[PDB]
């Protein structure tokens, strides 16, 4: 009785769930990787499923066919088409859900031709517009039902907010925040100063030697994840130079007067796989290859009270890589529930 | 009639104060540097005057002697006294002002022994407590008197924070605000993971491959600039692998209702030498160099609102090297006026 | 009397090609660029014009129109021709010699399109076969005619070497060399571990995190530089995290016993705005915009020697963006000899 | 049954050496660490044992009381003696060998105070002069004797270098020979330029945003570990902005004729624990963590030849860190031998 995984597109995002799911198979997990759609040659996918430079060596032997990945002596079949009604992974691989990768089927409407296919459900790794629902896994995954078909992710920014967010809205209430994102740098920045799709002047800019400001969707797209949060909060990003690791900062009028201390004890109350108390002093590196959606960062807690006036600064780590492909893997879990 | 500059210590700040003195001087302001004070060799300081990894070469014939570093044929005597009483600069190279750059003297009663070799004044090029006064050039300097010997500059990021919130002040009442300063990594922090003076456990940490929190003063100390406002700010950094160019963002509680629009056009009416205004989406790298204190970026401003609730986000960058210099050289030209 | 020059393709080395022929414009020179080609929209080319994270910002007004960028209140039209035989700058502007930049007419029958618009001459920027001279100005630009209508720069890497070559060759004559250039990052390597163009498995990883070496062809093409060190050299790269600034490394077998101090004074005599010899213990950052093909360093200068024999470490810096593009700059000036 | 190890310096070797012991106890070795000597706060020293942002995070529970490092609920006994033969870890732990990490002991005649506290043998992290033993683990440890009581274990470069001409020198001869070591940068270098101990003009400038040459002495001390190959060697050494991960280059005549191929099959003949063969195309971040002192590249291998005359370049990876240390470990295994 396992849950079997197609994954398309097998990018940075794609290749680590193939490695999360490989690790919680080993751990018994009652799941696997049955199969590939992608475009590139599977040698170099091989190759960079072995080989990652943030995310270290993979402790497996890899290798490929002319159509397929080889992990220890296990064939994983990499298709190749552009449509994906045409992948015949379900009846040959017998994939029950699809992890959707691509940038291409990034709408409800688009990625229904997985459906035509035979698959179950969809989980796109994306925003992906809102006639489908949005989920952050340990904050809403419950409102899944056996009708939904095609479901977003939400951003890796969106899963580093929403579980800090939702306890402060249960514990306290929140009129109103604003959010900053300290961010690492994404494969589709430019290395070097020049043109770029879209014509952005700042995404043009060489990402490894800026601090470069980027709009986000992750705050003003709350309501999608939490309701009652809807227009309450909104944010930006500032990417740095650091390839992997990332810090969400969340400025809030909360309904309630607090302190630091309380503020910090309501986060130790919603520890959970998906959502990580950690008081130790890390640094970025220190949160590469973290399982946890978001890490609350207690150290950083700030109650700034003026008058009857008070700000509440709270901050969440997360390798936005791996954090983000660890929450829709439980995701996929938990659409067997359905 | 020329404002004589001793400078003790030529750390990377007193150097590049001596690059903008020089600067200043072609462009006939009457002032200039006549001596220096170091322990360190002055063929090495003549070198490190010469080429800067971050601000470039110096465009002029840089040598040394002994017991001086040569440029364009003059000479500018070195002295290796670790007392500041002991330098005899006054009487030798008629000093009048001292920039004091050094740590060691950080205090109205350390940087003393100036006065008592014969200086009139003395900027120390950090904060410096409060029984002296910390002077934000062009928020208030006109609180100088002749009675004033020894001044604080504050530190680098007062110097970019002050300028913007002494106009969001004057135009709609701050009532409480929260800083995070995006800040490049400095001279103190460690290459690779090591042990540090003091023993933070996050000062310990390789500076260019990590984001890494750290605590700040500029925010808390804010009344000692801009009295109205003690103890209504609060703040801190997060440090990022870039070697110079940082970003001050502001999340505010004003006295008003306000429009983003609103906002921004309210900081261009404060423009001036040490407040630039940029609206043309520049990246950390374009700040270098650049001669304001503070360089407001209107691209970035973000007012939310929910319900009769506001928070305002407002963004200024800086070259936490230079404009912090071009801020001190601004405030010694001032000290001429007492 | 003015030189004028169309650029194909305002991509790094086009947009640094425009600064260089305006800076040479400025202090007398006869040359201007009159027109431009590229696809990009030209807001977008201005501003990449005007600010870059490497080389700094272009001290002059920018802006542009639907079809020109705008430089100090001069247009500058951008023409958007995928075919060179299409382009009217010739009769429109006056071009008489194109700098090829696009990377799609890279051989001697493909640049022929611009010589069926008018276009004069050709100067391309990067290897173009063999039926073409190769021409590294202050080498061999002697062995140009009134003939030669298209014309290859040979490679960034090739600029660096042939200088320091031709003078061993002369001085000792050379039996055989390998070199090994320690390159700054381009544009085409990846930013994160992903699928690259052509399916290179050491293109595909992470460019500001990873040295990763490189094939080369600037030593084995020597021969079309220097024709009687044809086969005698090979080569190649290691590309490390730095975003501009690189060091070519050669090791040789030479025709003649030698000291250090021998091939330093050899060196210094070829000395010229082509080769700069540089002793005083300069770094990568030093180097930026240098307008020298080559920078000899002469404190990098080693030899070996055991028994009978001896091998020769010779070391030149260069940008290998700006001292590339110089260098063309040089071989546009050429042209108009012939 | 344990060869039981006191660590004097709990620097970033001191504590990998720490982490490569516990490793191979895991694994059944008869080694441990039993005690450490250090000035640094315990709690300092523990946190940087447990994070690290090249090494990842050591798995393991790690905390510290006063005077210890608590690992697992083990105590390891941190004692902070500036003078070695005060260190009372004989007596009071077991200690046999001693790894010298501090730089205070780097000779024969300084380390002895180690054997006047009962220390057995002393393995300096250095090169330490001629009057001892520089041993490379899998070269020379065969001429260790029980009279060798101080042993240098040479530099991290000695050991990435000194496998591959071994090789080399057994199956074809070298005549003559010079390194380039690609390297990374390293802890006594500085972030911002400054003035540095010593007064090196190039140990003064940024590390991690320049390419930076640097003398070495690995390949000038060669015959202190292969004595046939005394004085046919030189080199130096290109620091890079990578934090770990080097590469070295030998460019060498060999006393026959050759091809890559047969010299690529020659160093796989010497394949080992200390000389890894790696043919997977890796770049600099697929070597962090491995456990050889040299990992030979057969992909970077190239032979040029012109007339009778032949330059063979060969390349070999290594972690300038942990193959260091775990050549270190590996000679500390061999002292037991002894």
């Amino acid at each position: 009785m396992t849950v079997k995984i197609g994954i398309n597109g097998f990018g940075r995002i794609g290749r680590l769930a193939f490695r999360r799911i490989m690790d919680l198979g080993e751990k018994s997990k009652d799941i696997e990787v049955v199969a590939i759609n992608d475009l590139t040659t599977p040698a170099l996918l091989a190759h960079l499923l072995k080989y990652d430079s943030t995310h270290g060596t993979f402790d497996h032997e890899v290798s490929s066919t002319e159509d397929s990945i080889v992990v220890d002596g296990k064939k994983y079949r990499v298709y190749a088409e552009p449509q994906a009604q045409n992948i015949p992974w379900v009846k040959n691989d017998g994939v029950d859900f699809v992890l959707e990768c691509t940038g291409f089927y990034t709408s409800k409407a688009k990625s229904q031709a997985h459906l035509d296919a035979g698959v179950k459900r969809v989980l796109i790794s994306a925003p992906a517009g809102n006639d489908l629902k949005t989920i952050v896994y340990s904050v809403n995954q419950d409102t899944l039902t056996a009708d939904d078909k095609i479901v977003s992710a939400g951003s890796c920014t969106t899963n580093s907010l929403a579980p800090m967010v939702n306890a402060l809205q249960k514990e306290f209430g929140i009129e109103v925040g604003t959010m900053t994102t300290i961010h690492a740098y994404t494969s589709t920045q430019m290395i070097l100063d020049g043109p770029v799709r879209g014509g952005n002047l700042r995404a043009a800019r060489a990402a490894a030697i800026n601090i470069i400001p980027h709009s986000t969707g992750a705050a003003k797209a709350i309501g999608l994840v939490i309701p009652e949060l809807n227009g309450k909060l909104n944010g930006h990003a500032q990417r740095v130079p650091v390839p992997d690791g990332s810090v969400t900062e969340l400025v809030s009028i909360l309904g309630k007067n607090v302190t630091a201390d309380e503020v910090n004890e309501a986060m130790k109350k919603y520890e959970s796989p998906s959502f990580e108390y950690e008081p130790n002093n890390v640094v970025s590196s220190d949160i590469l290859g973290r399982t946890a959606g978001s890490i609350f960062d207690p150290t950083q807690t700030m109650v700034t009270t003026a008058g009857d006036k008070q700000l509440v600064k709270t901050v969440a780590w997360y390798d936005n890589e791996y954090s983000f492909t660890c929450q829709m893997v439980r995701t996929l879990l938990h659409f067997a529930t359905l």
